[PDB]
């Protein structure tokens, strides 16, 4: 099973749920290919967000292996889930994907018993906001894996 | 006499209709201005602006002819005179792309209107009172920062 997790940028939101997803996946020995994308490529090829990636570590998360992408037309063959950070991520995803894969979306925090629907981006906000990406993706990792 | 670069994220909705407008207001005001567009990301690059925005501005007599989307580049801020920027997150982004030099000619474009708006909000995902609603806040915005010169 292969899981993908789509953001905008695929330097704060998405690399995060990716490295939790991973580490969550390992502690709890579900066997599971995790990768994350963005729906641009202004990022393509740089690692994740500083701050992102020292917020995430300061949990035990690694960001080894991660770099910024676009998401290909291959990702909606390829992978079995596809999870959106945020609407219109969402909106960016069922417009590329096709009829037949469509079934394979969704926003990562429908499958989180959560008051947030989106995750909120911290790119241009405070160091609240990146400990909040984490609280939201750390959540939602636990409740989708105990589903798989 | 001046140049003038607007710039969004994407340079396909609101931009480029600051583009069209200030290039009809300047003509009219008869201001020697030349105008031009941009983007902060090149995930448009080479498109027309968006059918809905061009679609919206031609109701009210304006042409999007000869506008293709593109990203900002390093010779932009030595090039122009004024870089109006639509939202925060725009400007931000291109205080961080800017020479030291150059940092006077970045600004917000709402910032020269009387308006009670600050920012052009991104009509992108939205609905058709989002893209009247970009053309409310740049003809307004448009007009004053010709007028004032």
């Amino acid at each position: 099973q292969k899981v993908l997790v789509v953001c905008m940028g695929n330097i704060c939101r998405s690399p995060t749920a990716e490295a939790v997803l991973r580490a969550k996946a390992a502690q709890l020995k579900v066997d599971v290919e995790v990768d994350s994308a963005g729906t641009i490529g202004y990022h393509q090829g740089n690692p994740p967000d500083a701050r992102s990636k020292a917020a995430g570590e300061k949990r035990g998360y690694s960001f080894s292996g991660i770099k910024a992408r676009k998401i290909r037309d291959e990702d909606f063959v390829k992978f079995d889930w596809i999870l959106a950070a945020d609407q219109e991520n969402l909106a960016e995803l069922k417009a590329r994907c096709p009829q037949s894969h469509q079934h394979k979306l969704s926003l990562m925090l429908s499958h989180s018993d959560s008051e947030y629907q989106e995750i909120p981006d911290p790119y241009y906000g405070g160091e609240r906001g990146f400990e909040l990406v984490l609280d939201l993706v750390e959540d939602a990792a636990e409740q989708f894996l105990l589903k798989l």
